[PDB]
């Protein structure tokens, strides 16, 4: 009854989840196009809408109902199963139901997330321009011990061009990109300098409204990854700054090849957790 996504072994999350590490009491905000709270095989422990006129609890997207579960569905016999299912999670409403919103409503739910005390940002979103404001929050929530992760972006290769989008570009900020089931880069990750990690993000199983589960494609199904990965890193060492978590996770990576296309290489939490 329980499905078990092809990414919660690929990066080892299964095996630190073995162990008893399972995010618990780690806080983790989704922001996103809101999340389905209401679905069976996830529990919403609070959050916020910065977009006019739809509430934080509801998702009329599933972008955002999708990307949570990647990071928590619980661990039941329904559904699926999250990278790290027993975490605190936040529905923060930053984009709306068509998945667009502004720099100014992403930025408030990032502040929104720092000072309400988050662990973990997950930000499945880019944009090809940055802005002073926005570089401001994702630095100032790092420096404040937040671990900030984003989709480094869907716009693939073009020569020597650097794809990266904002604000997976920003240094305080951990760029992921997207594998497949074979451990190959996905033809949309975006690639350059930048380039952090990999994840799966291709054919990825989640939940998704009304009550059902469903795949999608996109570096914003790699980035969950990587924040429930955090999560469970957190949960085994509670002691950890976010710069040692983020470097735990690169250094630890499994190499792919170029850097410019592949980042540190694929996540191996088992190996980060150590
Ligand atoms: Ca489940
Ligand atoms: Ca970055
Ligand atoms: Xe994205």
């Amino acid at each position: 009854a329980q499905t078990v996504p092809y990414g919660i072994p690929l990066i080892k999350a299964d095996k630190v989840q073995a162990q008893g590490f399972k995010g618990a009491n780690v806080k983790v905000a989704v922001l996103d196009t809101g999340i389905q709270a209401s679905h069976p095989d996830l529990n919403v422990v609070g959050g916020a809408s910065f977009v006019a006129g739809e509430a934080y609890n509801t998702d009329g997207n599933g972008h955002g109902t999708h990307v949570a579960g990647t990071v928590a569905a619980l661990d039941n016999t329904t559904g699926v199963l999250g990278v790290a299912p027993s975490v605190s999670l936040y529905a923060v409403k930053v984009l709306n139901s068509s998945g667009s919103g502004s720099y100014s409503g992403i930025v408030s739910g990032i502040e929104w997330a720092t000072t309400n005390g988050m662990d973990v940002i997950n930000m499945s979103l880019g944009g090809a321009s940055g802005s002073t404001a926005m570089k401001q929050a994702v630095d100032n929530a790092y420096a404040r011990g937040v671990v900030v992760v984003a989709a480094a972006g869907n716009s693939g290769s073009s020569g020597s061009t650097n794809t990266i989008g904002y604000p997976a570009k920003y240094d305080s900020v951990i760029a992921v990109g997207a594998v497949d089931s074979n451990s190959n880069r996905a033809s949309f990750s975006s690639v350059g300098a930048e380039l952090e990690v990999m994840a799966p993000g291709a054919g990825v199983y989640s939940t998704y409204p009304t009550n059902t589960y469903a795949t999608l494609n996109g570096t914003s199904m790699a980035s969950p990854h990587v924040a429930g990965a955090a999560a469970l890193i957190l949960s085994k060492h509670p002691n950890l700054s976010a710069s040692q978590v983020r470097n735990r996770l690169s250094s630890t990576a499994t190499y792919l090849g170029s850097s410019f296309y592949y980042g540190k290489g694929l996540i191996n939490v088992e190996a980060a957790a150590q």
